[PDB]
This record gives structure tokens, sequence and C-alpha cells, in this order.
């Protein structure tokens, strides 16, 4: 189902708030009703000089399955959002594959604090949309959000009551591949 379009950051937003810690991935938004299985997700994303790279990590609950990618882009000057080529990675983080140069993903924040976040990610292989999703993430898994990036959901248009939360779904997380 192809990725909205009505996506622009936020602006002002406080990057070293984004830019920081870990993120675990809970609650998420994927508005395509063809999807059946339900992932858990936590990255760590940084950026210097205006690169950003992040080391992502996605399970697939129902699959028991995983899969570790590196991605890698620009700052956007026009506000807190990027478009990263991806690698993917095992476990140490060895490359299995380089990037796929027609594939991206922009990855836009919407809201950002000391515990939380909300982000919206478009993914891209050439001209087919993989899909879009937006993630609530806290630095702490199985954390409440903060009311700030409650209320970000809301102003998205959004209802965080039909997100899926991630803490019941028997996540299992990787944390030495995102860890400092
Ligand atoms: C719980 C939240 C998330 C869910 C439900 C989700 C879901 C998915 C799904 C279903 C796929 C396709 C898997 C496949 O068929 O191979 C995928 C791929 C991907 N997702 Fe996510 N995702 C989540 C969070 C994120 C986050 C936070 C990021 C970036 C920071 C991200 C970036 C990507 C990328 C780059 C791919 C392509 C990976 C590859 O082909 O190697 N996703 N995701």
């Amino acid at each position: 189902m192809d990725c909205s379009t009505n996506i622009s950051p936020k602006q002002g937003l406080d990057k070293a708030k984004y830019f920081s810690g870990k993120w675990y991935v809970t609650h998420f938004l994927d508005k395509d009703p063809q999807v059946t299985d339900q992932y858990c997700s936590s990255f760590t994303p940084r950026e210097s000089d205006g690169t950003v790279k992040e080391a992502l990590y996605h399970y697939n609950a129902n699959k028991k399955t995983s899969f570790y990618n590196i991605g890698e882009g620009k700052l956007e000057s026009s506000g807190l959002q990027y478009t990263a080529k991806y690698k993917t990675v095992d476990k140490k983080k060895a490359v299995l594959k380089e990037a796929d140069e027609k594939n991206s993903y922009t990855l836009t924040v919407l809201e950002a604090d000391d515990s939380s976040a909300l982000v919206h990610i478009c993914v891209r292989e050439g001209s087919k949309d993989l899909g879009d999703v937006y993630t609530v993430l806290t630095h702490q898994k199985d954390a409440e959000p903060s009311a700030k990036v409650k209320s970000a959901v809301t102003q998205a248009g959004l209802q965080l009551s039909q997100f899926v939360g991630t803490k019941d779904l028997g996540c299992q997380y990787d944390d030495q591949f995102t860890s400092l």
C-alpha cells in the first residue's frame, strides 16, 4: 500500500533528543489491512556533520525471524528528516549485502523528547513503495510514551487506539546490536 505523501517533519524539533541512545517501537500504525505479520523493532540513530547513520533491527513476531540493517543518508536542512540507503548486515554488523542504490527509506521525525519520539517511515524499492508505518518510540523497552509524544500522534491526524502495541507480542530483541 503506497506511502502517505502528506508527510513533513516538525520544525524546530530538537535533533539532540532524537539522535540519542536507542529506540524501541512501542506502538506502530501500518494502515494496510492486507498485512498479517506484526513486528518488533529497535534502532540507534546517529548524526555527525550532516550525515545520519543508524543500526536497525526487525523481529517478525509471527514468523520468529529477524533481520538487521545499516542505514545512511543526509540530514535535510528543511527539518528533521533523512532519506537513507540501507545495507543488510548480520548480528555482528558484518555486511551481507551492500545497498541497492535504487532503494531508500525516508524517515520523518514528528516529535522527540527525552524519553519518547514519533516518526514516519516510507520504504521504497525503486518505483515500488514497500510501505509506510508510523512508530511511537521510547528509550526503554515496554515503556510508556510521554504525553507530548501522545499528543503528536493525535496532531498527525491519527488515533493511538488503532496502533498495534508491541509490549504484548512476545518480542525478541538484540540489545547488543543497538548498544552504544
Ligand atoms: C514495528 C515497526 C515496524 C514494522 C511493523 C515494520 C515492518 C516492515 C516490513 C513488513 C518490512 C518488509 C519485510 C520483508 O518482507 O522483507 C520492513 C522492511 C524494512 N523496514 Fe520496517 N518496520 C518497522 C519499523 C521500521 C523502522 C523503525 C525502520 C527505520 C528506522 C524501518 C525500515 C525498514 C527498511 C529499511 C526495510 C527494508 C529492509 C530490507 O529489505 O533489507 N522499519 N519493515
